[PDB]
C-alpha cells in the first residue's frame, strides 16, 4: 500500500494483510493478520500507537487517528464503517462502528456492540458489551439481538473475504 | 484516473465522464454521459454493481459501497455531497444528496428530492418525490419549493461545467 | 504535495507549510505560514477562492470547498477536524471545527469558538465569538470555559509542532 515510517515508528503488517494503495497507514500502526485497510483510509499513528486486531476491517474514506495519553485499540472481528472517524478510543470485539460516526478520545467500547451509523459516542464514553448505540450524543438505546450478535461477526468475515478478493483479483487499468 | 478492474468486472465509463486521478473506481461501476468523480470520492464496486446516471457528481471524499443483493443506482442530475455516503440504495433523478449525509441498504429515493446535509435515511427507507429529509433518523419534513426543485438541476448542471473546466485547463504543479 | 493549478489560478503555499502528497490542493487556494494539509484532505478551489490563515490545520478525509459568491476563508489558530467539511464559509481565529462536522455557505464563525463534533452550521448562520456550537442544526448552548478557550489554541499549536514533525522525519516504505 501507501507507507511511511515517521522518525523511530514503523507499520507492522502481518502478512496476510491488506491495504489499499490509496489508503495512507503512517508510523507507529499494528495490522494484525487478515485485516484490511481500504481506498482512502487514514491510520495516523503519528503521536500515540494506533492497534489492529485481526478479522478487522477499515472501510473508506475512514480516519483514524490518537491524542497525547489516548491510543487507539481496536480488536478482533471488528468493523469500521464508510466514513467513519476514530480517534483514541478503545474498542473491544466483535464491534461494528457504523457509517460516518464518529467515536471519541477516552471512549471505551465492550464487546459484541453496533454503533449506528451517524452516532457520536461521546469522550470517556464507556460503552457496554452487546450494547446499540445511537443519537449524537450517542447512548444505548437496547441490547443487540440474536441476529445482531450474529452480524457483528459474519460482517467482518465477509470483509476478510473481500481483502483476499482484492489482494489476488485486483487489476489497475 | 485512479481505476482497478476486480475479476470479471471492468468499469464502464462513457468518454465524456470526468474521474479525477485522486478518486478510487473499483470493478463493476458504471459510469454514464457528463458525469463526474471528484477527488478523494470513493466507488468500490466489488459486489454488486455501482450505478450513475447522465449529469450526476459525486463529491470529494464521498464513498460508495454496496451489499449482498443491495446495489447502487443513482438517476441523473443527481448531486452527492462533498463526504456523504451511499450504500446499496436506489436514488431517482433530479436528487440532492447532502453533504456528510448518509444512505443506506434498501433505501429508495424518489425524484426531486433533497436530503439535508448530516441527515442519515435509514435502511429500506422510501422517500417520496419532492421531498425535503432531514435528521438522524431522517424524515420527510415538508415538500420542496418551486426554487428548490429548480436547484435539483441547476446545482448539477453546475458541476457539469465544472467538470468540463477540469478536464481542459487542470494542470499538475 | 499533490498540487494542481486550474486555467488562471494557482495555489499561493508559504514554505513552511505543510501538504501531505495524499493531500489535494486545486485552484485558487491561499496556504499561510506554518499551516497544514492532512492525508487526504481536499481543498478544492475551483470556483471561489479558499483561504486559510497562519497556525491553521486541515486534518484527514476532510473537503473545503465553495460556492459562486460564498468563499471559504479560515483564520488562524484554526483546527478543522478529521472528515469534517467546510463549504463557502467564513471562520475566525482561534477556532476548533469539530471531527465529521459541517459549516455551510454563507455562515459566520466567530472567533475563540468551538464546533462540537457532528454539528452541522446551518447555511448563513452566525456564530458569536467564545461560543460552543452542538447540534443539527447546531446551536450556541453556552459559552467556552477559559480551560476551552486555551484549547482553541492550543490545538493548533500542537498541529505547528506535528506538520514539522513530518516534514522533516516523515519517510516513505
Ligand atoms: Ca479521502
Ligand atoms: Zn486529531
Ligand atoms: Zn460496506
Ligand atoms: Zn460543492
Amino acid at each position: 500500500m501507501a507507507i511511511y515510517e515517521i522518525n523511530g515508528k514503523k507499520p507492522r503488517i502481518h502478512p496476510s494483510a491488506f491495504v489499499d494503495e490509496n489508503a495512507v497507514v503512517i508510523g507507529d500502526v499494528v495490522l494484525e493478520e487478515k485485516t484490511s485497510v481500504w481506498p482512502s483510509a487514514v491510520l495516523r499513528g503519528d503521536i500515540e500507537q494506533i492497534y489492529v486486531g485481526k478479522y478487522s476491517n477499515v472501510q473508506d474514506n475512514v480516519s483514524i487517528h490518537t491524542s497525547h495519553g489516548y491510543p487507539t485499540e481496536i480488536g478482533e472481528y471488528v468493523t469500521i464503517g464508510h466514513n467513519a472517524m476514530v480517534h483514541g478510543a478503545k474498542v473491544g470485539n466483535y464491534v461494528i462502528i457504523g457509517i460516518s460516526s464518529v467515536i471519541l478520545d477516552g471512549a471505551k467500547i465492550g464487546d459484541h456492540v453496533i454503533i449506528g451509523a451517524g452516532a457520536v459516542v461521546p469522550p470517556n464514553k464507556e460503552i457496554p458489551d452487546y450494547s446499540l448505540v445511537l443519537g449524537v450524543p450517542g447512548k444505548v438505546v437496547r441490547q443487540l439481538t440474536e441476529e445482531e450478535i450474529e452480524w457483528t461477526k459474519k460482517n467482518a468475515e465477509i470483509y476478510v473475504e473481500l481483502a483476499e478478493k482484492h489482494i489476488k483479483g485486483r487489476k489497475r487499468i
